[PDB]
């Protein structure tokens, strides 16, 4: 009956403007009030965040916009001994200090068919993307870069779909930047270099030149943005685990302790 706090970012980290504060338990988590009230967290420059709930185990903190570029951030998850409902006592403390990296974002635009990366407002690169088709569209929303990969083999099967079924896949892809929890990337498509800036052709994914995916595994960071806008998709689910800010401000500040 006792559960270990984990934070990230870790300590040290430099993210991007987009990235929360993510506190995950090892265990589901009672009263969630009082796992909130045990983590507090201190920003400067000074700015207000709340914490939002993604699952029974996981709690972030983030505030009502990106966070501004140099902003250094301490967590102090203060659970050693912290009744956290049903007899279950946090076993540890974490603590973690990181800081906010440059403005990265990069928007993908259906109606153009590029995808444009600015940093600090600044132009660096224009790519020209193939997306979602119709009937397996990018969702639009505003999506947290995560993890990255040089090489990965895409299997739907990864997540429960299986590979020969109507909602199935299964490709060798290089230069991956993750961009949902769902299974949104990033990545190098030599073999759609003709339909990159004109037609949409994958199962959700943006598609760009390798050189393109290259550049952005290299120049785009954990917790950096990117916007897909125009599609004829949904928007991105606010618990995806990356799809946090698709949730208003006023729903998350409001939070959902009591539930």
């Amino acid at each position: 009956h006792l559960t270990m706090p984990y934070v990230m970012p870790g300590d040290g980290e430099v993210v991007g403007v987009g990235e929360p504060v993510a506190i995950r338990f090892d265990e589901n988590i009672a009263d969630r009030g009082a796992a909130e009230k045990a983590i507090k967290i201190t920003t400067n420059p000074p700015v207000e965040g709340a914490f939002y709930w993604l699952n029974n185990r996981e709690v972030r903190w983030r505030p009502e916009h990106f966070w501004k570029p140099g902003t250094a951030v301490d967590v102090a998850v203060n659970t050693y001994g912290v009744d956290l409902g049903e007899g279950m006592f946090g076993e540890d403390n974490v603590q973690t200090h990181f800081t906010i990296g440059d403005e990265v974002i990069a928007t993908a635009d259906d109606n153009t068919k590029i995808l444009t990366v600015r940093v600090n407002g600044e132009v660096v690169k224009s790519m020209p993307t193939s997306m979602g088709k119709d009937s397996t569209p990018t969702a639009n929303g505003i999506y947290i870069v995560g993890s990255r990969y040089k090489h990965i083999i895409m299997d739907s099967s990864t997540y429960g779909v299986p590979v020969n079924s109507p909602n199935g896949y299964r490709t060798d892809v290089d230069w991956a930047t993750q961009i949902s929890y769902s299974g949104v990337f990033v990545h190098s498509a030599p073999w759609s270099v003709g339909a990159q800036g004109h037609t949409n052709t994958s199962h959700g994914c943006l598609n760009v030149s390798p050189s393109n995916a290259q550049w952005f595994y290299d120049h785009v960071k954990r917790g950096d943005i990117v916007e897909v806008v125009n599609t004829v998709g949904g928007t991105l689910p606010g618990i995806d685990g990356l799809g946090d800010w698709n949730i208003p401000w006023d729903q998350w500040r409001a939070g959902n302790a009591k539930a």
